[PDB]
């Protein structure tokens, strides 16, 4: 063990109800007792165990125990008193960022935290800024995320956005991945040319992916290269075809997206610089009437 992962007693956890389900397991809203002060709400991932093989759960627990920061989803500990194995995270009321975005999209149906309908520019910029900050932390630790996308971010009370997911994105958002052969799914629409062609993944590729996240944020969670097949999107990416500017996205933000989309990984801006630019724009949002 590389980190003293916290252990929660099974009695302290009360599963309220199921919030989602994947292949490796499912997510519950639950009531956890005696964590910080007093019966708080948490999100608990239960595994389905290939138990001896799914004991990489421990590794994920140690990593998540060490990988703690603002703008990264908070991890509290695990429970292994019996079956199934549980993993306890903080509850993020608005669910994943893509779901949130689509729920505030121009084409949707149906709050106390945020007005219904389209977000303002400052809000989109704030979301982007927060994701970018999470990435600044990760790059700082020489961590390569490898699946950066709104679906793998979570939105909490007061529009707090953090990087994080429960490992179900390949089940829930199967369309966002391209199946290669078998038992391997690639988020191609979010990947730079060097990840696709040369099969290399670095902090710079995460920068590209973040460009794509920006595009998602300004299209309210629409899929990149939608209406194109997987191979068609691949051809696009490897031929230097950029994503069009979203109608809600001002030119100054599209320039940032384009900054992230330099073909040569060394020519892309650092995640810190992108974060700074986005934070500045969020501090003084540019007028854009479309």
């Amino acid at each position: 063990s590389d980190a003293c992962v916290h252990h929660i007693k099974r009695r302290d956890i009360v599963l309220k109800w199921e919030l989602g389900e994947g292949a490796f397991g499912k997510v519950f809203l639950a009531e956890c007792h005696n964590l910080l002060p007093d019966k708080m709400l948490v999100a608990v991932k239960a595994l389905k165990e290939s138990e001896s093989a799914r004991q990489d759960f421990q590794r994920e627990a140690e990593l998540l125990t060490m990988l703690q920061h603002q703008h990264i989803v908070r991890f509290f500990g695990v429970c292994t008193e019996g079956r199934p194995l549980l993993m306890v995270f903080e509850y993020m009321r608005h669910g994943d960022l893509n779901r949130f975005l689509r729920s505030h999209g121009p084409d949707a149906k149906l709050g106390e935290d945020v007005a219904p309908g389209p977000l303002g520019l400052g809000q989109l910029l704030a979301v982007a800024s927060q994701v970018a900050a999470g990435m600044v932390y990760l790059a700082g630790l020489h961590f390569v995320h490898r699946d950066l996308a709104t679906r793998n971010c979570l939105v909490g009370q007061g529009l707090v956005v953090k990087i994080g997911d429960f490992g179900m994105s390949r089940d829930i958002y199967s369309t966002d991945y391209y199946r290669v052969g078998g038992r391997t799914m690639l988020p191609i629409r979010w990947m730079p040319p060097e990840s696709i062609l040369y099969r290399k993944f670095t902090t710079e590729s995460d920068v590209w992916s973040f460009g794509v996240v920006l595009w998602e944020i300004f299209t309210y969670g629409k899929q990149p290269w939608y209406q194109l097949s997987n191979t068609e999107a691949i051809d696009c990416i490897t031929q230097g075809r950029e994503l069009e500017r979203p109608r809600a996205c001002p030119p100054e933000v599209y320039a940032i997206m384009r900054g992230c989309w330099q073909r040569e990984p060394q020519q892309r801006h650092s995640i810190k610089d992108v974060h700074a630019r986005l934070q500045a724009l969020a501090q003084a949002p540019p007028v854009y009437l479309d």
